[PDB]
DNA sequence: GTTGGATGGTAGC
DNA sequence: CTAACGCTACCATCCAAC
């Protein structure tokens, strides 16, 4: 079983250079404006020229404009990007029919049946790299290893424009040496209790017991981490099916005025039912984000699929239900559908 | 003495 | 208006219905 993995490089940004090569070699920042006020909102992504200064995805657009006044600030075009993804995802079907679209820029492959050893695998990722580059002008990063995790890890090591094989032997090696907070599945919070026990190596896990660990990080995590440490771990490729569909909007000013929030909410519902396209959901959750940016929500689940009209009326209740229990002014509000038939 | 649902915690794009 | 998008997936916890 050989698992190759691909993660496109500074994606949305790289796409924009493709369209506007006069940007090439000059820091670019891809923005999710929010119409609150001029330059309100956050950064989706930015290229490596920009990242050198500290402008990562996440940071507020006003921080970036502080840091990089003379850069190119661009409004995110998810739809344009989704196209370059889609196409690039169809190429990858030429190489393997066992393909698991992870994100918009990431897909795993099972090439195990297409090649025989990591050397032939290497050669594939190399052609795969050239395939995409010739047809879409996008550099990517290929990460190869025996299973999904380490593949995603082997790429995260090669980024950008890299290609990296992690073979059985190098795998023994990382379990011992790889810094725990670099494992896919580990955020800062979990990466913070891990030092609290002593587990800094992906293998350290094995020097602690079984329980207290889980009593600190949870059941799935213990049975995730320990398996990798004991290298028994193996996660299979499957085609992923979208389980939820949302839309959420920031309001021009914070409110508790139901007649003020309503039109914003009805926006989300409309654009949701389009983003649905034929999927009939049985569950709705109205999610609002509050002033202190704590995100809070209320949902309902129907024994049957919901019509557009149903969710119009049901969402209102839910918003009321939210107004009943949190007395804080709402800042962003949207809706979320799940449990499709 | 589970199964699911309602809310939220964490982690990654 | 005065900083913090928008999106998805998965697990942990808690309380009722069975
Ligand atoms: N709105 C928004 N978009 C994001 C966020 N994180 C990532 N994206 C978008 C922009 C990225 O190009 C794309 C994939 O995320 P990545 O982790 O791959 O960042 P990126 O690929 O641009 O860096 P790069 O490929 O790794 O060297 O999705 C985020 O927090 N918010
Ligand atoms: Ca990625
Ligand atoms: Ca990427
Ligand atoms: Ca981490």
């Amino acid at each position: 079983g050989i698992v190759l993995f691909v993660d496109f490089d500074y994606f949305y940004a790289q796409v924009e250079e493709v369209l506007n090569p006069s940007l090439k070699g000059k820091p670019v920042v891809v923005c999710v404006f929010s119409g609150r006020f001029e330059d309100s909102g956050a950064v989706a992504t930015a290229n490596y020229e920009a990242r050198k200064f500290g402008v990562k995805a996440g940071i507020p657009i006003v921080e970036a404009k502080k840091i990089l006044p003379n850069a190119v600030y661009l409004p995110m075009r998810k739809e344009v990007y989704q196209q370059v993804s889609s196409r690039i995802m169809n190429l990858l079907r030429e190489y393997s029919e066992k393909i698991e679209i992870a994100s918009i820029d990431e897909a795993y492959l099972d090439i195990s049946d297409k090649v025989r050893d990591y050397r032939e695998a290497y050669n594939l990722g190399l052609e795969i790299k050239n395939k995409i580059l010739e047809k879409e002008k996008i550099t990517v990063t290929v990460g190869i290893s025996k299973n999904k995790v380490f593949a995603k890890i082997a790429a995260d090591m090669a980024k950008p424009n890299g290609i990296k094989v992690i073979d059985d032997e190098e795998v023994k090696r990382l379990i011992r040496e790889l810094d725990i907070a670099d494992v896919p599945g580990i955020g800062n919070i979990t990466a913070e209790k891990l030092k609290k026990l002593g587990i800094n190596k992906l293998v350290d896990t094995l020097s602690i017991e079984f329980d207290k660990l889980k009593g600190m990080i949870g059941e799935a995590k213990a049975k995730y981490l320990i398996s990798l440490a004991r290298d028994e771990y193996n996660e299979p490729i499957r085609t992923r099916v979208r389980k939820s569909i949302g839309r959420i909007v920031t309001m021009k000013r914070n409110s508790r005025n139901l007649e003020e929030i309503k039109p914003y909410l009805f926006r989300a519902i409309e654009e949701s039912y389009y983003k649905l396209d034929k999927r009939i959901p049985k569950a709705i959750h109205v999610v609002a984000v509050t002033e202190d940016l704590d995100i809070v929500s209320r949902g309902r689940t129907f024994p049957h699929g919901i019509s557009k009209e149903t969710a119009y009326s049901e969402s209102v209740k839910l918003l009321q239900k939210i107004l009943e229990e949190d007395e804080r002014k709402i800042r962003r509000i949207g809706v979320r559908f799940s449990k499709f038939i």
